[PDB]
């Protein structure tokens, strides 16, 4: 599923993401925007054989299993393919452990590199929230 922009963000404030950890609403769509367009199929593969999954591109070094990258952790104890799904609760509830583990949203390079000190606010205007 590729999500239009309030669509998304009614999708996540329903499960909980805004100001999740001090991260307003406008965050977490700017981030999904540029980690994989709004689409949930995305994929992508690291350099070191790992494969990032899903709307907020989770990666299977620590996060999820795909069963082909050795040695690395499940540690929000889901197949990565379930963060496919057009159902996002999945990508959701993973994300929240990842953004409590110590580094904030840092942990997604495109929010870093393109959302952080931005107005970010902007990526809900217009929507009914
Ligand atoms: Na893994």
């Amino acid at each position: 599923k590729v999500f239009g922009r309030c669509e998304l963000a009614a999708a996540m404030k329903r499960h909980g993401l805004d100001n999740y950890r001090g991260y307003s609403l406008g965050n977490w769509v700017c981030a999904a925007k540029f980690e994989s367009n709004f689409n949930t199929q995305a994929t992508n593969r690291n350099t070191d054989g790992s494969t990032d999954y899903g709307i907020l591109q989770i990666n299977s070094r620590w996060w999820c299993n795909d069963g082909r990258t050795p040695g690395s952790r499940n540690l929000c104890n889901i197949p990565c393919s379930a963060l496919l799904s057009s159902d996002i609760t999945a990508s959701v509830n993973c994300a929240k452990k990842i953004v409590s583990d110590g580094n904030g949203m840092n942990a997604w390079v495109a929010w870093r590199n393109r959302c952080k000190g931005t107005d970010v606010q902007a990526w809900i205007r217009g929507c009914r929230l």
